[PDB]
């Protein structure tokens, strides 16, 4: 059996050229052109392997149970299950056979047109039949469309009227008239064809997917683009005519909303007539993805950022339905699905707001609202006296001379600062000196009960929220400006707004979720009761009281609960200094919604606490 494991390399070899495309290999281990050797020469099964794989779009060839055993005395026959992946789908089960030749030093294959397909013959053909499957729809809680696919209107002469309706056509749809005279010119264009310009009187219909809310939620949705020939290379399955999710959740939910193709790949004789049929089912249309988005809280939350670069979180804190994720500045993702200038689209690269970063996910210093957490770590373990008065004298601060020129700054000097006091005129100096005296073991024990480190399960992508760098703090500042919401924390929105839901579920955390049909998963005794019914009151005052930080949220005139903060960041890139303006709040009578948002280089006295009053009167209103 020496000459029949070299058989059975050759085999193994031939298949393995076929896996990898490289079909001039493959052709090259077949025997010469006759009769009971090889049916075709090795430039003709070159062909016929790369026309008819290439049409089906024929992938990972995998074979399975192989057998080579000995007819003549130079003939040997093989036999082998094969499966691959199709443009259709998988074919499996497919009943290969044939002879090899051994002649001389080397083992060639008898090659015959049913080592393409097992019931080819002779000149057999193979015909391809598709039906492009609609991509399915996004919507949001109440069945309003995010991302759907609509029929979209998009958008002469001959010496002076035509220069003159080009003009006119540029100063009637706001487009530029040298761009207009740029479209025409193009090397596609020839005499009389209809070169589209934008979508949206006539001087001298297309079907397409179109997002409703827009740049609302570029981010969170996404955009789709063309399949290009790469695409088909790495995934079959999908229509080398239709759209691919590029980001968000059309690329997060690209399975699910594109379907499957449809049609029938079949075997016919030399003239079109079938003959045996591989493949064959309906196609099934992209299935919908409802969210737990609301559409009117969405377009809200991301207005009410003014275009600035921030981010909006509204969630349903007992359930954990994501109302709302907003992310600002934004793309058009209809201009960036249907057609963009390479100038428009270098202008979203290049811009140095970067309108392509989900903000919502991207980790931030939580600021002076993380000083809920540290309290209520120091309200669980006894650490913090509820009234206990702290004498602070100054604005700065430090624990001995070892510490250097660094000093923990406060912005209100005021001398009897309890825990209540701190939470309404965010105390840094407070919470620094309670942190230190709580110790790095028992404050981290606390916050390892919150979701630091896990992976949440929503589709989409970030990374998971941190206490610090390693495991432990070893030093002394860096645990103080861990306690008031700095050094070297990063949690973004939507994991702050899961942190803080135990405020709104006396000590529960519960996890968010953006799919509306999933099951509402919870985390209980994260933090004690005791510390909510102590610390929400005293949330309660930063709004209400006439010294709190968030004052201003009093002018509306519902149940508020909130804290506020404003993170100074070392921006490197710009030497005077980058500050962030955080907000979170929240309805304490009824636990209905709760808002975190937040604005990334802020402007000077501006915050996210002036933007908020619009967002919190519709949440207040549709979410009791
Ligand atoms: C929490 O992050 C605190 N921020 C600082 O100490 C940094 C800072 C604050 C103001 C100016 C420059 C640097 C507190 N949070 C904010 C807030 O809650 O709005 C305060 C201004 C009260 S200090």
């Amino acid at each position: 059996t020496q000459a029949v494991e070299a058989g059975e390399k050759t085999v193994e070899q031939f298949v393995q050229a076929l896996n990898k495309g490289d079909y001039n290999k493959a052709a090259e281990m077949t025997s010469k052109k006759a009769a009971n050797k090889s049916a075709l020469s090795e430039k003709e099964i070159l062909d016929k392997y790369q026309n008819i794989y290439g049409a089906a779009d024929v992938k990972g060839l995998q074979i399975s149970n192989l057998k080579v055993d000995k007819k003549d005395d130079s003939t040997y026959s093989f036999s082998y299950k094969a499966k691959m992946n199709t443009s259709l789908g998988e074919l499996k089960d497919l009943s290969y056979k044939g002879t090899l030749d051994r002649n001389d030093g080397q083992t060639t294959i008898n090659w015959q047109p049913n080592l393409v397909f097992p019931e080819m013959e002779g000149n057999d053909k193979v015909s391809l039949t598709t039906q492009e499957a609609a991509r399915g729809n996004i919507i949001d809680r109440n069945g309003e469309p995010l991302a759907t696919t609509g029929k979209l209107k998009q958008l002469l002469g001959d010496g002076g009227e035509k220069t003159a309706n080009i003009k006119a056509i540029a100063s009637s749809f706001d487009l530029t008239e040298d761009a207009i005279n740029q479209a025409i010119s193009q090397s596609w264009v020839q005499p009389d064809y209809f070169v589209p310009l934008k979508i949206i009187e006539l001087p001298a219909e297309v079907d397409g997917r179109y997002y409703p809310l827009g740049e609302a939620a570029a981010q969170l949705i996404g955009y789709v683009g063309d399949i290009t020939a790469e695409d088909i290379d790495k995934n079959p399955e999908l229509s080398s005519n239709g759209k691919i999710g590029r980001s968000g959740l059309e690329m997060a939910f690209d399975k699910d909303l594109r379907g499957t193709t449809g049609g029938k790949l079949s075997i016919t004789d030399a003239d079109g007539v079938e003959k045996k049929v591989l493949i064959e089912h309906e196609v099934q249309n992209g299935k919908d993805i409802k969210l737990t988005i609301d559409a009117k809280a969405q377009k809200t939350a991301f207005d009410s950022l003014g275009g600035k670069a921030g981010s909006t979180v509204a969630t349903t804190p007992k359930t954990g339905d994501l109302l709302a994720l907003a992310s600002s500045p934004s793309y058009d993702p209809n201009k960036m699905t249907n057609g963009i200038s390479q100038e428009d689209y270098k202008a979203y690269e290049e811009n140095p707001e970067q309108p392509f970063i989900s903000r919502f996910a991207t980790g931030y210093a939580p600021g002076s609202t993380f000083k809920m957490i540290t309290a209520a770590i120091g309200l669980d373990n006894g650490t913090i006296d509820p009234n206990e008065v702290l004498t602070i004298n100054g604005l700065k601060w430090q624990k001995d001379s070892s510490w250097g020129s660094y000093q923990v700054t406060r912005v209100s000097d005021v001398s009897q600062v309890d825990l209540k006091t701190a939470l309404i005129y965010s105390d840094n100096i407070y919470m620094a000196q309670e942190t230190l005296k709580m110790g790095e073991k028992k404050f981290r024990t606390g916050l390892d009960k919150f979701i630091f480190g896990e992976d949440l399960d929503l589709p989409i992508s970030m990374n998971p929220a941190q206490i610090s760098n390693e495991d432990s703090f070893n030093s002394d500042i860096l645990l103080a400006d861990t306690g008031y919401g700095q050094g070297e924390l990063l949690i973004n929105p939507i994991q702050q707004a899961a942190m803080y839901s135990v405020f709104a579920n006396n000590g529960t955390l519960v996890y968010p979720k953006l799919i509306a049909d999933k099951e509402t998963k919870d985390k209980k005794n994260v933090i004690g009761e005791t510390a909510v019914q102590t610390i929400v009151p005293d949330l309660r005052e930063v709004v209400q009281d006439v010294n709190g930080t968030a004052h201003s949220l009093s002018a509306l005139g519902i149940p508020l609960a909130a804290k506020t903060g404003t993170a100074e960041i070392k921006e490197k890139q710009d030497v005077k200094g980058k500050e962030n303006s955080f907000l979170f709040a929240f309805n304490p009578d009824n636990q209905g919604y709760m808002m975190v948002s937040m604005l990334e280089n802020k402007e000077d006295d501006d915050s996210a606490t002036k933007r908020a009053s619009e967002l919190l009167q519709y949440l207040n209103q549709n979410y009791q």
